[PDB]
């Protein structure tokens, strides 16, 4: 059937269909995703007063990230369960286009508003030395937007046009490397003039940032990471992609936010942990 | 088929239908729209005590704007996904009237209650000099209501009666120019007697206000901005309209509210 | 088609159907209705500490009114969109009984719990002089309940039995006049011993109360206000009724609550 | 039609069906029910700081009761509208089993967690004299659980097996009388050593408790209170049962909680 | 019918179907489950300031557990009502695969994020003596994750492959015994140098932990606890499993959280 510029989940769903395990696991992991975001929202609000006033905007931005992450990852989960329906004759879940096609775009538009806030919020905890606040912020915001927008365009072609898919992905990757570059500077300058305890947390934040953010391009490419007609161009690749996206989102948003909160505590002139 | 006084989204949906990209993008952008409003709601509540008591009503009004914006833009998003259904034979999304026709009216009624609050809330941060509070408020509220009501009537005719569409739009535009006039005065008087930092933020507020508010009439006209049978009388114009409305709403409500909060901080005798 | 004791919206929907404008406008105005109630909820909670402790129960009761008004007016909005479905052949929205018949009863049961709270809450801002708190409260609550219950019964017959409709409406009106009487006394006693600023706000509250509460019996009668087969026995009367109910509910609940809050501020020593 | 161990609402719905008034009223009253619970939730949270710290646990338990009452009574309302669908040919609402059968069990499981908290919370406001806190609590919790569980079992048989229905109901009634006994002692001991104002509120709490709690067994028996093929074995009995359950739940949870809060205020040193 | 690697609920539903009591009870108990979690959420937020700052993280983690437990157990309840539909001809609820198959996986993924937080939060109330905080935490988190993941895999095979089901379950059990071991040490070290009041609560916490956590493997095996074609390989086993899971979740999360809060109060210098 004609699916056009649709995600590979739909092609698997329309041809092989999904086993009970593939369909249920994807539903469960996407549901856990939005559930963790609302739990995180509660954590960030309830811990605001654990740090000095000057650091509380970081807790607030974490909470702001959680609210939209809950809503968009809730929509993403419903998109999954609505798009694939059980066939009694074969006992597998097949594309049910009456529920609309499945698209990972809900997650991407969450990134569009989260990336700017996540990159911004560290600047409310650490102090820059040589770099200008305005300059770092503007670079984060510009490259952040371009990275997500170019990737959003690319993922529509992940089956229909592999060339467009890889070119847009490559452009996205360029902006990604720029952000890694700027964030590395921010971490280094942030370490200057703070306790060894604070410096250790910033080191952990850099590792978390590096691993969690790198998962995303991996999830982007997932279906083709085992080449043409590979193991991952299957329900196994669908499960893998949705697991990785969910791990990345929890790591880049919630764990990132917790570590920043712990940093703010060590830098706080009143409180301690 | 007979659609009557219906938005052009329905005519595109009933003839050409929407590609995966056009349908999914519109769904995504409308969903982002209501998600940003609920995120904004949290931001405005959590930052209330960042400014002196006298400024806190501005945070409160921002929050009030967010609550209804979330609800109305949520309804608007559901209206989209319910009104267009995938056709397996051609692989495009076509008008599914069992979900009702699509209408941008949910967004308009949000404007009706938001415009008065957005125009009002700046008067809790800045001090007027030459203008009377009651006079400015009454002009904002009267012209604000008339602008939205006349526009709301017009958009029903955007396909069925181009003349009614453009006349109501023109009347709406008149009230719009009046509001721009009054708000310009409010900004100028607000700058008088405050720190240069506060004056700079008010300058940014004026630019944001001018650009964000002008996007609306653009979105109103979107389908016809490339003339008869133009590039925008298509799924591309639908995508463009819903993107512009979403950008305008985020800018005029959330970013506006953040800048007013930042102004209140600079004017606050405790914070800096 | 047998509709029995059903609101006239269903009869219009089953015969003429609704134009795009009539259906969409009604959907939009009913949606705005519940949206304003949730916005009001936030306003009343966030402004609690703007008045002295003794006045804060009024903010609390406003908030209590908003919560149930949001839920009931949300249900009322869904009742509308579920009950009328687009017919592609004629391009109008017709009664779709699979969604149940439309009934204004959700709004009425909101009134049942709101009327007592709205009448009660002014007694936490103003001080009575010659009248006893308990006596005024008991009169408000008894007449308030009877007014809503008798009206609720009446509106089921607004098409099926014009006599029952008008008799129950008349009984309801009697209790309404009693409430107007008691509220007038409350306003007068409330004005005694407070600043001219406070007295002005109470005057505005009385005008708001009088206009907003009178809109309701108007919305009750709406379909027949232009007589048999008049202009209002149509989709135009449906639009008019739902607009008036929404204006009345916003005015009697939210604007009323804001004015009471502003009164509390002027009467506040802080 | 084979309905098995199903509530009588289904048998009425499957045979006579429900008139517009019977269906709409039941929908409205069940909706009001959950709407009042969420409004109550707001009231109990916003008034926590109106009493001394030692009494605030009572406000908290009221709020805890409201949250689950909202959710369960919301589910109960949706169960009603989903189970009965309009038939255009006769103009009545008939059992639509695609929506599942209607069962009052959502309300019962709410009782299971509410009864223990409602009986418990008064022990945070009044001081016992003869009785031990732990002992009264344990009696309330044990008899409360058995009362609801035995009743929950019984109501499944209210049509399929009148004997099982009446026996389980009788066992439930025994636990009910035990609770009335213990609560009476608690009220009496609570009156000892407090202001006459506090004693009057406790008297009102006892009357509210006695009337509101006795409504439940009445609603249990409702369909048969006019005997075989009586007036109440009808849509009129369905309306009556759902009205009584809603009045009882509002009274036993919200009004009870308000009176306890008012008692806590009179006993408060601040 | 071809169901593949599906839970036994689906096989009962596809063959015998469910009686009114079995279907309604399961719906009610699953609904109570998520309702208790949201009520618990309110309790934990409202009691945060009842303990010294250093203990408040325990209240916060209880609340965090409640939020996701509400959402996941809500999804689990909807999965039940969507998967089984009334058949009018036989009067039983049969598998309706248009609603997707029923899977207990929503509950398992709640465990995945809850187990780490529940094991973690006690370390914010008690003080270790001989054991290192980081070491206990890392063991809890590693074994906690492996226990849930291995169990999650196993339950997909509970009908399709009894060997895989029992082997994965056995591996899960190994990690379970490790956690019981570490938690026992934590309780013992926690008792050292604290008031008798604190020691009593920790004893109660250990009993609650031991009983509530052991319910889970019981619910895992439920269908086969009476052997092949036993009493429990039926709607009675489905009811039993969902009851036990709901009791376990309430006990391990809410009651556990309340006891930890009570411990924090006794250890609080205010
Ligand atoms: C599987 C992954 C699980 C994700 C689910 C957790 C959900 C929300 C975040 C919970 C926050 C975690 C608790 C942090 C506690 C902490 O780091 O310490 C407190 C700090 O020292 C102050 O004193
Ligand atoms: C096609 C391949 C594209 C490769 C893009 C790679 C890097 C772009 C980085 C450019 C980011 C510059 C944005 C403007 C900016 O950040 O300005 C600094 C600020 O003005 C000071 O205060
Ligand atoms: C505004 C940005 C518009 C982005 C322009 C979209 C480019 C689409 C694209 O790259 O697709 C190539 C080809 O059509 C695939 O077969
Ligand atoms: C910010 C920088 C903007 C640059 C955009 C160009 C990238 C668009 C690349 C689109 C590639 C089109 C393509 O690959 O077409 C293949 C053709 O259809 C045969 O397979
Ligand atoms: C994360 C994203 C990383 C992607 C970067 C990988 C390659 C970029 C090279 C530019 C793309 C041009 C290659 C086009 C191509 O490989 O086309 C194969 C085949 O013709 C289609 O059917
Ligand atoms: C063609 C369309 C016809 C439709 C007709 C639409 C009429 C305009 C509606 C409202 C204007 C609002 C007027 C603003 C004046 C408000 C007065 C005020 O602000 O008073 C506050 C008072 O001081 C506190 O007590
Ligand atoms: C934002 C709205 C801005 C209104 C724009 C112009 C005002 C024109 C006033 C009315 C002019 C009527 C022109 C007309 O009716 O044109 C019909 C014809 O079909 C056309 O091609
Ligand atoms: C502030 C008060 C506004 C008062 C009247 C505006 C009425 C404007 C109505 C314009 C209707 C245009 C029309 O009727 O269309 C002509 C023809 O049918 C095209 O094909
Ligand atoms: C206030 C309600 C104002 C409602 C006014 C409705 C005006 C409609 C209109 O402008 O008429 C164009 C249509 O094509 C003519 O048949
Ligand atoms: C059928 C025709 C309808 C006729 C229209 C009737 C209008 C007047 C109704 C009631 C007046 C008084 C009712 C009072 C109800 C008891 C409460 C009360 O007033 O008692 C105060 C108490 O003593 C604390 O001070
Ligand atoms: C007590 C009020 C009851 C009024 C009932 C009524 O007016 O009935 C009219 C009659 O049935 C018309 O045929
Ligand atoms: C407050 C905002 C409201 C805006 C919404 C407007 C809805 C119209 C409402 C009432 C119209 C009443 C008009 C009545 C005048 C005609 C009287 C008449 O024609 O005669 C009566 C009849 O013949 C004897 O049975
Ligand atoms: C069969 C009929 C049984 C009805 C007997 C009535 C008393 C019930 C319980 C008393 C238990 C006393 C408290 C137990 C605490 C544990
Ligand atoms: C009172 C003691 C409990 C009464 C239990 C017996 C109920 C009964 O007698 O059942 C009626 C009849 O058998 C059904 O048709
Ligand atoms: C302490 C709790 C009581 C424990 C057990 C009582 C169980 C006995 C109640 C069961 C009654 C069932 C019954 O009455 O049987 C119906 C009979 O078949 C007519 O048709
Ligand atoms: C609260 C639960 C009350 C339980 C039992 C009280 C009823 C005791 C009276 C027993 C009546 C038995 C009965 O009425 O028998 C029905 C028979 O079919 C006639 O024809
Ligand atoms: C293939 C079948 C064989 C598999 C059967 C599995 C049996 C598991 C038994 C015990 C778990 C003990 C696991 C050890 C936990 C290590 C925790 C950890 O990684 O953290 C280190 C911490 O610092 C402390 O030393
Ligand atoms: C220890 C950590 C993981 C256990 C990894 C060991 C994997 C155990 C798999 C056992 C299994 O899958 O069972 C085979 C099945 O019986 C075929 O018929
Ligand atoms: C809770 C977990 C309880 C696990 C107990 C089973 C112990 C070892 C697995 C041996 C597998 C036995 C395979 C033969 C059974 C069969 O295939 O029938
Ligand atoms: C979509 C077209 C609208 C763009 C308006 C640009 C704003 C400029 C006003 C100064
Ligand atoms: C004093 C104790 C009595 C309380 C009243 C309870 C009455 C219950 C009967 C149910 C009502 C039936 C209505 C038809
Ligand atoms: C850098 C990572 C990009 C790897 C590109 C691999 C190209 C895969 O090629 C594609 O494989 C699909 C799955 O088998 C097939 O359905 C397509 O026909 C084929 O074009
Ligand atoms: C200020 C912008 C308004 C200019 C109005 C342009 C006139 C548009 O003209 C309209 O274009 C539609 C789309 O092609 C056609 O379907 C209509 O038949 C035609 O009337
Ligand atoms: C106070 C206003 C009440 C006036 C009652 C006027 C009588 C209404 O008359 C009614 O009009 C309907 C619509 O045209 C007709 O369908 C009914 O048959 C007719 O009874
Ligand atoms: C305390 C009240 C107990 C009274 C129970 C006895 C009434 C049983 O009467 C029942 O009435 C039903 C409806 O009319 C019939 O369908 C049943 O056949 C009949 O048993
Ligand atoms: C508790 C761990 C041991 C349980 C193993 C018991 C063996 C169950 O055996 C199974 O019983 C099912 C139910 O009757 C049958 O349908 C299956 O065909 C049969 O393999
Ligand atoms: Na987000
Ligand atoms: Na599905
Ligand atoms: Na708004
Ligand atoms: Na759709
Ligand atoms: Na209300
Ligand atoms: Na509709
Ligand atoms: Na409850
Ligand atoms: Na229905
Ligand atoms: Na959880
Ligand atoms: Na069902």
């Amino acid at each position: 059937q004609e699916l056009g510029n649709a995600n590979f989940e739909n092609f698997i769903g329309a041809t092989e269909g999904f086993s009970e395990i593939a369909y249920q696991f994807t539903s469960h992991i996407l549901t856990l995703g939005y559930a963790v975001m609302l739990a995180g929202l509660l954590y960030f609000i309830l811990t605001i007063k654990n740090v000095d006033k000057k650091f509380q905007m970081s807790n607030i931005l974490s909470a702001v990230v959680m609210v939209s992450a809950f809503l968009l990852l809730y929509a993403q989960a419903q998109n999954w369960t609505s798009s694939f329906t059980f066939n009694e004759e074969v006992g597998r879940y097949f594309l049910d286009p009456s529920g609309d096609l499945f698209n990972n775009g809900y997650r991407y538009l969450n990134w569009l508003i989260d990336v700017p806030m996540l990159l911004f919020q560290i600047l409310f905890v650490v102090s820059l030395t040589t770099s200008k606040f305005s300059s770092v912020r503007n670079q984060f915001w510009f490259s952040g937007a371009m990275m997500i927008i170019t990737g959003y365009i690319g993922q529509f072609y992940e089956v229909s046009n592999l060339t467009a898919f890889l070119v847009w992905g490559a452009i996205s990757s360029a902006f990604f490397f720029h952000i890694l570059w700027v964030m590395k500077k921010v971490i280094n300058e942030g370490k200057e003039g703070i306790s060894p305890a604070g410096q250790k947390i910033l080191s952990n934040i850099w590792i978390l940032f590096l691993i969690s953010w790198t998962l995303y391009p991996g999830a982007y490419l997932m279906p083709y990471l085992t080449g043409v007609d590979g193991f991952l161009y299957s329900e196994d690749g669908v499960m893998a992609r949705q697991l990785v996206y969910t791990i990345a989102d929890v790591s880049s948003k919630v764990i990132y936010g917790v570590l920043l909160g712990n940093l703010a505590i060590t830098l706080s002139k009143n409180k301690e942990l």
